[PDB]
C-alpha cells in the first residue's frame, strides 16, 4: 500500500493529475504526507515547501516549529525542516524558485540541486548550481550554512541574524535572502527584514508571493 | 472507523501539523471532512464556523444551517447536526478567534460548549468563561434555541433573525451576532454586523470570525 | 457503486462547495470543483478565472489535459471536459462578474464536446434564460482553437489576435478564456469577454463554466 502509490509530484503528473493541490506521496521511509504539488510552472511536477502569499500567518517561529511545519493548506505554510530533509535526502531534486510583486512582475530563480540534511546537522543547506532565472541568485551566498531560528542561532555572525531580519533561514552573515521573513507589502523603510531577494528587489522590497519548490533533477 | 481519527485533536497527536481539511469520523462512524486549525492556542481545533471576505451568504433558511453551506475554499456554518454530532459528548471547549481590519486580533475560550439535537432546536449549553481579549459575550446566550428567519425561537415579540440579519441562540435579541452581514468594519447599522459586544461592540462589523472546538 | 457527478455529491449531503472526487463513466477518477451552491447547486466546474494569477494564453497539449491551480483558477483540460459531458445530457452554465460586483449568467440546455479527433467540437444546445445575453450559440459546430492549433474561420489566427483558447468562427462573441485584463480595456476583444454581456471592451473579475444533469 506504499509500493502501490505515488512518490514524488512528478510521479503524479506522470500519473496524470494535472491540476495543481494537494496530494498524498509516500516518503521515501513509507510515511505518507500530504503536499502542494504544482502541476503547472516550469513543466510541471514540483513539490512545493514553502508558500507565502497574503500575509495572513506568522512566519516568525522557533525551532521546534519550522521543524515540524507550519501553516495552512488553504494559505501559506512552511512544510517543516524534517519533511523537507526527507523529500531531498536520498537521489537528487531541483530547486525552482517563483516569486510575484504588488505590480505583477513574475520572477525566478532555479537551481541544479537542493538538498538540507538532518537536524543533527541544523538541516545544513547543499546547493548547486545556479541554472537561470530572471530573479538572479541570491541562495549561493546561502551555501553550507546551517539553518537558523531566533531561539537557535547557528549562523556566522556575533548576533542574532534571526531576530534582526526578523526571519528564518540558512543564514551566514547575514543574508541575500530572506523568504521567511515579515510580510511587509512591498516597499519598506526597515531593513532587509521583509520577503526580501536582494539580487530581485533587494533589500526594502517585500515580495507579494514566493513559493520554493523541488522536483526529481 | 474506530481505530481512525475522531477529531482534529487525534490528526494533530498523529502529525497532521498543517492546517486544512481532513476527514474525522464521528462518535457514529459516519465520515466527515471538516477544517483543522492545527496552529491555535496549541492547535487540534476543529473549525465549524468561518468568516473571512464576506463573499457567502449568512443571512439563511433553517433547513440551510441545518445542514451547513458555504465553501471549503472560503466561509462556511458546518451544519448544526454536525455540529451537535461533534458535541454530543459534552466535553469540548469552545474559542472564537475574531480579527479586525487592522489585524488586530482577539479572542474567547469557553470550558465546554455543546448544542442540543434538533428537536430541542439545537439549544445553545455552555460552560465558563475562561479567558479572553474578545470579553465574555456569549454566555447571555446560554439554554437557548436557536432560530433563523423562518423558525423564530426567540424571547423577542418580534423576529429577532430579521431584525439582524442573522442565525442565532437569540435572546432579546443578542451580545453577539457571528452570523451577521459581512459590513466591513464600522457600520451605521445596529447590531446586524459580525459583532460581539464586549469586543468592538455594536457598530463593528469584523474582518475574520471563527468558532472551533477541541476535547478539553 | 459511487460519485458519479457533482449533483451526486449534493444529493448524498455534501453540502460546501469544493474539490470532491467523482468517477467518469469510464470509472477514472477525477478530483473536480462541486459548486453546491448556485442556481439549486449540483455543478461541476471545468472553468474558473478569478484574479489573473494564471496564464491562459495556452497551447493545445495543455487546454488538452488541463492547467491551473485548485487554488485558484483552472481549464479542467478538454479531455476531461468531453469525458464529462458526452455521456449523458448535462446542461452548461456561465457566470460573469464585472468589477462593480454587477453578476450576469447564461444558460443552455445541454453543453458536449466531441473527442480531440473532432477537435473538441462544440455541440451546443439553445439558450435557456441568461441576463449575460447569448453570446455562445453563435460558436455551435465549431473546433477548438489554440494559438499553436489553427482550425478557425479567419484565415488570420483568430486566438493569437484576441490571445486565447475557443472554438473560434471570424471571429468571435465570447472569449472567456482571454487575457485577465482587469474591467474597462483599450485594446479590442482579448479580455475576458461576452459581447452581449458588458461587449467587446471590458473585461470580467470573475467567470466560471459548470456543467450539471438536465
Ligand atoms: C562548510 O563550512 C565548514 C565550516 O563549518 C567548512 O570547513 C572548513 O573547511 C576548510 C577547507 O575548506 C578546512 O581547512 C582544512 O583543514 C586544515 C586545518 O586543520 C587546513 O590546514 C587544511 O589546509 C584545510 O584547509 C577547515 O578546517 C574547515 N573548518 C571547520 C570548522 O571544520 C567546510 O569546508 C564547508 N563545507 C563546504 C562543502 O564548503
Ligand atoms: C515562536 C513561536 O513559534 O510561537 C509560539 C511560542 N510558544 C510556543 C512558546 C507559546
Ligand atoms: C434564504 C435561504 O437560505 O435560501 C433558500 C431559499 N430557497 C427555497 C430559495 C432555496
Ligand atoms: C440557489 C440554490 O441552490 O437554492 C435555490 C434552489 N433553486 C435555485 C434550485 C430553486
Ligand atoms: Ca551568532
Ligand atoms: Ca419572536
Ligand atoms: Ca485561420
Amino acid at each position: 500500500p506504499c509500493l502501490t502509490g505515488p512518490r514524488t509530484c512528478k510521479d503524479l503528473l506522470d500519473r496524470g493529475h494535472f491540476l495543481s493541490g494537494w496530494h498524498t506521496i509516500y516518503l521515501p521511509d513509507c510515511r505518507p504526507l500530504t503536499v502542494l504539488c504544482d502541476m503547472d510552472t516550469d513543466g510541471g511536477g514540483w513539490t512545493v515547501f514553502q508558500r507565502r502569499v497574503d500575509g495572513s500567518v506568522d512566519f516568525y517561529r522557533d525551532w521546534a516549529t519550522y521543524k515540524q511545519g507550519f501553516g495552512s493548506r488553504l494559505g501559506e505554510f512552511w512544510l517543516g525542516n524534517d519533511n523537507i530533509h526527507a523529500l531531498t535526502a536520498q537521489g537528487t531534486s531541483e530547486l525552482r524558485t517563483d516569486l510575484v510583486d504588488f505590480e505583477d512582475n513574475y520572477q525566478f530563480a532555479k537551481y541544479r540541486s537542493f538538498k538540507v540534511a538532518d537536524e543533527a546537522e541544523k538541516y545544513n543547506l547543499v546547493l548547486g548550481a545556479f541554472v537561470e532565472g530572471s530573479a538572479g541568485d541570491s541562495l549561493t551566498f546561502h551555501n553550507n550554512q546551517s539553518f537558523s531560528t531566533k531561539d537557535q542561532d547557528n549562523d556566522l555572525n556575533t548576533g542574532n541574524c534571526a531576530v534582526m531580519f526578523q526571519g528564518a533561514w540558512w543564514y551566514k552573515n547575514c543574508h541575500t535572502s530572506n523568504l521567511n521573513g515579515r510580510y511587509l507589502r512591498g516597499t519598506h523603510g526597515s531593513f532587509a527584514n521583509g520577503i526580501n531577494w536582494k539580487s530581485g528587489k533587494g533589500y526594502n522590497y517585500s515580495y507579494k508571493v514566493s513559493e520554493m519548490k523541488v522536483r526529481p533533477a
